């Protein structure tokens, strides 16, 4: 499994330092057996795929579940692919808890962006409510479900856990991280097949700095990471080498 | 008061056509009286900024409250200056009824689009049930009500009002009932902000418009242009840009 490396620069930067930011991704060497990808704001997407040599994909940061209509203030997968980006993240905590999201809607944007020929980084997570309740595994393998029940070819996917409740007082060890990501692909190797089991790479979005990531990165089932606004500094090229 | 036409063009396009239709906009002649905005997908923002003349300026079609942050999906005032757009629809209601943006939200939107410099088309509107019960003074005003607690400065400010009961239900709106809402409006201005403000700020339809119905609609006293929905992507655009 490639390890993958996603750095979600949510609503941050400018031209100018986004520009500085891609210079730096350039001239780093992405090692062997490693895939990264970059989730620019929405306005941001076509300038940075522009800027950002191949070897770095560009990810959309969220969209909708129809090509084109009356959805004022959303983009389309078809959108993001004219403009040169291969991937889309989907169902991101932000998404889900600030802006309301619901499972179903997720559904319906993979199933539109997969059809549309979109790689999905496709997000899951339970809040700190509901671990403390402790229904964690019901509410990771309800939202995987609803993922799982829209995606026909998993080759295109990759699941992100977002402990979300410990972004941001509780923070989550990498044994905590390793527990998740193991009954997860328990489910799918129960669910989908042990081939989807064995290839799919679950990632932690998580926080995770220079200093974490390796131990994080060594755990038999975290394939690698979602990062957030820490993406954007100096710090993001030490992920990039976590193996 | 300049008469005023906006074309958002919601979630549709790919480079190819909305370069196609930037071009024949380019190519029309914009009156003397008139100021023309575009909003196009933000994805397409830079893009169109780029293509567009700039006798035509260019909105985002959203923006979020903060100038930056964890916001994965939103994009800030200060993102779309950098695009070279000068404009930001706020309150559309596709945003409040399809998303569930709050009258809190959008007012916390305006009021920082404002401080960073953006001029806003803030969008209100009545829905069917609230039209038939009766109340479409009190939800238009609340919604105005709303806007003018976060609005200093009204040089910036352009009011829209969506006749939200008439767009996809089966009920047409008239010209009459157009000036009726936007002179009830303009009588809110004056009373609860001031005669200035009331007498300078366009307050523009943002309803039904064709090509054969816009001259009679911007005829009427308190009608000061348009926020056209999917139709400004079609060539009848131009004969909105010259209802005057």
């Amino acid at each position: 499994r490639k390890f993958f490396v996603g750095g979600n620069w949510k609503m941050n930067g400018r031209k100018q330092s986004l520009g500085e930011l891609i210079g730096t991704l350039n001239a780093a060497k992405v090692p062997a057996d490693t895939e990264v990808v970059c989730a620019p704001p929405t306005a941001y997407i076509d300038f940075a795929r522009q800027k950002l040599d191949p070897k770095i994909a560009v990810a959309a940061q969220n969209c909708y579940k129809v090509t084109n209509g009356a959805f004022t203030g959303e983009i389309s997968p078809g959108m993001i692919k004219d403009c040169g980006a291969t991937w889309v993240v989907l169902g991101h905590s932000e998404r889900r808890h600030v802006f309301g999201e619901s499972d179903e809607l997720i559904g319906q944007k993979v199933a539109h962006a997969l059809a549309e020929g979109l790689g999905v980084i496709a997000c899951i997570g339970e809040k700190l409510d509901e671990r403390e309740a402790g229904i964690t595994e019901k509410v990771v393998f309800e939202q995987t479900k609803v993922i799982a029940d829209n995606v026909k070819d998993w080759s295109k996917v990759v699941l992100a856990y977002e402990p979300v409740w410990a972004i941001g007082g509780k923070t989550a060890t990498p044994q905590q991280a390793q527990e998740v990501h193991e009954k997860l692909r328990g489910w799918l190797k129960s669910n989908v097949s042990d081939a989807v089991a064995q290839s799919t790479r679950i990632i932690y979005g998580g926080s995770v700095t220079g200093a974490t990531c390796k131990e994080l990165a060594s755990q038999p089932d975290v394939d690698g990471f979602l990062m957030g606004g820490a993406s954007l500094k100096p710090e993001f090229v030490d992920i990039i080498n976590a193996k």
